[PDB]
């Protein structure tokens, strides 16, 4: 089977917070539409799949010229893991070789340009993940974890060390997760060593969860 | 020398962020004043010292009935560490025994009661630090550190990145509001974090740090509630 670069956009219809979140408009285009446009304008994929449980999401995806995979309710529940979602999608279309990229619609400021640049980091030989990430406001080394009562993340001295003396800290932003397809299937997870990062600014890393996020991101445009 | 509980409030007059920040009023009382009030109302200290480099700060502190320590330009510079400022305060008044507490004027919502509660955690036998902290929005284990230009490594486990928050140890970060230490220990260690460090948990709201004009508004809004 020839290798294929597949984009999987998990877009279940219901959302804890904003109802019908994936269909909420931002500048007149649904979140789903924005991510779909990013996938298309990136030109990094041979196949773009939108996986969902509802007819309304399906209809929207189709209008955008991409493929639709219908997820069973069980795989679209609040306790349904995204990894199981992506595995089901790859099995449905029968692909197990190439690359598979998860693109969440909740990261509407992530553009095709972003995806493409993140793709240039993927190493075909090593096959580690390429995950988009953004800088941390509060440095993770200057924290403590409860154990019962608390212990420093690393050293106590870290808590008094100025940023410049400490390593650069970054956190995944959920916009992009690129992996070698066979590796993701074998590992059953999105982070595969050696994981590489694609750095995105705080602005473009906005993640839609509330009505406020929607307006905020609608302004950044 | 008899033991004394000392409160040190480092308040340089100038700020490259918010001009004359420590003198900026919030609901009629300067940031400095709010922190002095918290130190006084806590009733946890035998002495309250405000360390500064300027006359306007000193005058303000005096109006509150507390002691003033004058810092050399070098200890008030933008690179001067807070610990060197506290050491200097203790040396100036001559205290090297009891407890010393740093109370930053930039945490106006940290009250006298907050301080009192934090002190209840201090163990004068073990002599470990008591630092106020608040929960993290983003879990610190769900991060990676840069090693070499374009190479990174996870904080701990690569698997932690995908682990559900509920299944990870609760994380906290010092909020800069309170640091309580045995004085002898602080002087010998020359740092604010001494094992075993206990945390006094505070909410995000009460942990507001003042760095910008907006923070000041948010702080006044929270009070005006
Ligand atoms: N089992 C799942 C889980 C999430 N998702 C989708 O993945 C995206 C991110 O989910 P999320 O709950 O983390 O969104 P936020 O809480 O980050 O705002 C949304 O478009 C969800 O509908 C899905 O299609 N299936
Ligand atoms: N060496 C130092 C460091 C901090 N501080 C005070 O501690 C608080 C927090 O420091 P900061 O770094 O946010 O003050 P800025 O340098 O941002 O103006 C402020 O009230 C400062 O004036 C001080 O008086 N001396």
């Amino acid at each position: 089977m020839e290798k294929q670069n597949i984009a999987v956009i998990l877009a279940r219809q219901n959302s804890k917070g904003l109802p019908l979140k994936n269909l909420r408009k931002m500048n007149g285009i649904s979140l789903l539409g924005h991510t779909i446009n990013a996938a298309i304008s990136s030109k990094c994929f041979d196949r773009i799949i939108v996986s969902t449980d509802g007819g309304l999401i399906a209809e929207e995806a189709k209008n955008f010229g991409v493929e639709v995979v219908l997820r069973p309710a069980e795989l679209a529940s609040d306790t349904a893991s995204s990894i199981s979602g992506v595995i089901h999608a790859l099995e449905t279309i029968g692909s197990n070789s190439g690359t598979v990229t998860l693109l969440q619609p909740t990261s509407p400021l992530r553009t095709g340009a972003h995806i493409r640049e993140a793709f240039s980091l993927f190493d075909e030989k090593i096959k580690g993940s390429v995950v988009s990430a953004c800088p941390m406001e509060h440095h993770p080394l200057k924290t403590l974890l409860q154990i019962n009562e608390y212990a420093p993340m690393r050293h106590l001295s870290d808590l008094e060390q100025p940023r410049q003396q400490l390593p650069q800290a970054f956190r995944p932003n959920g916009a992009i997760y690129i992996n070698d397809t066979a590796s993701l299937i074998a590992n059953n997870c999105f982070f595969i060593a050696p994981t590489k990062l694609y750095i995105m600014s705080h602005q473009d890393s906005i993640d839609i969860d509330t009505e406020l996020d929607l307006q905020q991101a609608e302004n950044i445009l």
